[PDB]
């Protein structure tokens, strides 16, 4: 197999700034002391793609997550803040779209290259919380 789309994904990347992302976990419906534990780590993200699988996962001192899913095929997905949520990730114009869906709710992370960066924007009604990834 020859290049990939997400290939402009694929590394590892450490957090490096953070934006409204204790807001941003307030809007999903996050605990008080999840939250906090949370917003302190500093997670590698490490991509990955073979064949049309493309495998993301976050290392922290919170959690180790880890999600497999091809483009546009809806996956079970455990969030770090540990809520059961029903997730579909597409590609659209080089972004990479993922939208979980729980309890009758909906949040969409966007991941994004820029520069040599890794930008991720999580949006929850009107909240938006920027991430900002670099190569590790
Ligand atoms: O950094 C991201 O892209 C991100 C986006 C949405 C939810 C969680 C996220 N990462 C994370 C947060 C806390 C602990 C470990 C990892």
């Amino acid at each position: 197999r020859g290049s990939h789309m997400a290939d402009a994904f694929v590394g590892t990347w450490k957090l490096v700034s953070s934006e409204n992302f204790d807001d941003y976990m307030k809007e999903v419906g996050v605990g008080f002391a999840t939250r906090k534990v949370a917003g302190m780590a500093k997670p590698n993200m490490i991509i990955s793609v073979n064949g049309d699988v493309i495998t993301i996962k976050s290392e922290s001192t919170f959690k180790n997550t880890e999600i497999s899913f091809i483009l546009g095929q809806e996956f079970d997905e455990v969030t770090a803040d540990d809520r059961k949520v029903k997730s579909t990730i597409t590609l659209d114009g080089g972004v990479l779209v993922h939208v979980q869906k729980w309890d009758g709710k909906s949040t969409t992370i966007k991941r994004k290259r820029e520069d040599d960066k890794l930008v991720v924007e999580c949006v929850m009604k009107g909240v938006t919380s920027t991430r900002v990834y670099e190569r590790a």
